[PDB]
């Protein structure tokens, strides 16, 4: 997260870190045994880390649970990033409390102008590279589909939305991938892609979660 703020320990209780020896992606806990992330975060040997603030220090509220299976969206295209969504099942159910909690799925799509909270442990610099240890947060508005398409001609599908600031300076970044965009207590987006980070006229692009609720529910129901 570039141009954001320190969230505060366990203030984003649905935020997970995906770990394969090191943090490599975010995710969102949607019930005691399932996490939603980006398909471009797919790899084998994922351990899900819940209740994290400083990802480099055991602070007392962590739950580390290995994934039993991952399901990449049936229509994910890694070239265009269309359908950039993946479900991860935990080997055992997380113990849910105030600091480790699920986030609700949307019942309808959010509109341009809706203010959302974007979070993660990704790069904090728009030019260089600096990775934070503690969770970073950014409040950002959903942008109009027209401005999104104008920013990225030929690249925005109906399964994507832009959020952020066309002036630049405030954005998600590398390492935030797969993490949440939460608007009025609903998971509306997943950190997906962008041209660099926090660049002028290049806002963040996010997977449009409301399009996938049917798939998420039915997948969970049978797995
Ligand atoms: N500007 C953004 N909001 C932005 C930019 C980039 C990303 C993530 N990229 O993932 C890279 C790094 C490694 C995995 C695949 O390739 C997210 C948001
Ligand atoms: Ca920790």
């Amino acid at each position: 997260i570039v141009g954001g703020y320190t969230c505060g320990a366990n203030t984003v209780p649905y935020q997970v870190s995906l770990n394969s020896g090191y943090h490599f992606c975010g995710g969102s806990l949607i019930n005691s045994q399932w996490v939603v992330s980006a398909a471009h975060c797919y790899k084998s040997g994922i351990q899900v880390r819940l209740g994290e603030d400083n990802i480099n220090v055991v602070e007392g509220n962590e739950q580390f649970i290995s994934a039993s299976k991952s399901i990449v969206h049936p229509s994910y295209n890694s070239n265009t990033l269309n359908n950039d969504i993946m479900l991860i099942k935990l080997k055992s159910a997380a113990s849910l409390n105030s600091r480790v909690a699920s986030i609700s799925l949307p019942t309808s799509c959010a509109s341009a102008g809706t203010q959302c909270l974007i979070s993660g442990w990704g790069n904090t610099k728009s030019s260089g590279t600096s990775y934070p240890d503690v969770l970073k947060c950014l409040k950002a508005p959903i942008l109009s589909d027209s401005s999104c398409k104008s920013a990225y001609p030929g690249q925005i599908t109906s399964n994507m939305f832009c959020a952020g600031y066309l002036e630049g300076g405030k954005d998600s970044c590398q390492g935030d991938s797969g993490g949440p965009v939460v608007c009025s207590g609903k998971l509306q987006g997943i950190v997906s892609w962008g041209s660099g980070c926090a660049q002028k006229n290049k806002p963040g692009v996010y997977t449009k979660v409301c399009n996938y609720v049917s798939w998420i529910k039915q997948t969970i129901a049978s797995n």
